């Protein structure tokens, strides 16, 4: 298993504009594309980051190279972030994929708000930083993506993907 496979997993594929579990518009494997009340504001936005009219929907090569430079873009802010930077350099391959994940999801900004979590993860308090991270907006809004996560994090395998 890896980082795609694991993101694939999460998001799922879908190739016309939808919403997200948060309402917003959304499009391929998990790319937001505004949060904007607009379908219109998305449309726009769609067609900006594909560079053709789409007319609001894409093809799989297009939902996978967007993929491909999310997964990049989230890898780039872990190692530009002060806060992050230090945690992704002292964990094991494993759970380096699973704050990869959370910063896809959320954001990096988002991320560096678990503070408490982040200290428990660096000391390596497997246990501990999983019930902190379960007190979280995030979990009580996507519990089984959010468990799978915090398995990954609390065990340093991919159990909770080889279900999947």
């Amino acid at each position: 298993m890896n980082i795609f496979e694991m993101l694939r997993i999460d998001e799922g594929l879908r190739l016309k504009i939808y919403k997200d579990t948060e309402g917003y518009y959304t499009i391929g494997i998990g790319h937001l594309l505004t949060k904007s009340p607009s379908l219109n504001a998305a449309k726009s936005e769609l067609d900006k980051a594909i560079g053709r009219n789409c007319n609001g929907v894409i093809t799989k090569d297009e939902a996978e190279k967007l993929f491909n430079q999310d997964v990049d873009a989230a890898v780039r802010g872990i190692l530009r972030n002060a806060k992050l930077k230090g945690v992704y350099d002292s964990l094991d391959a494993v759970r380096r994929c699973a704050l990869i994940n959370m910063v896809f999801q959320m954001g990096e900004t988002g991320v560096a708000g678990f503070t408490n979590s982040l200290r428990m993860l660096q000391q390596k308090r497997w246990d501990e930083a999983a019930v902190n991270l379960a007190k979280s907006r995030w979990y009580n809004q996507t519990p089984n993506r959010a468990k799978r996560v915090i398995t990954t994090f609390r065990t340093g395998t991919w159990d909770a993907y080889k279900n999947l």
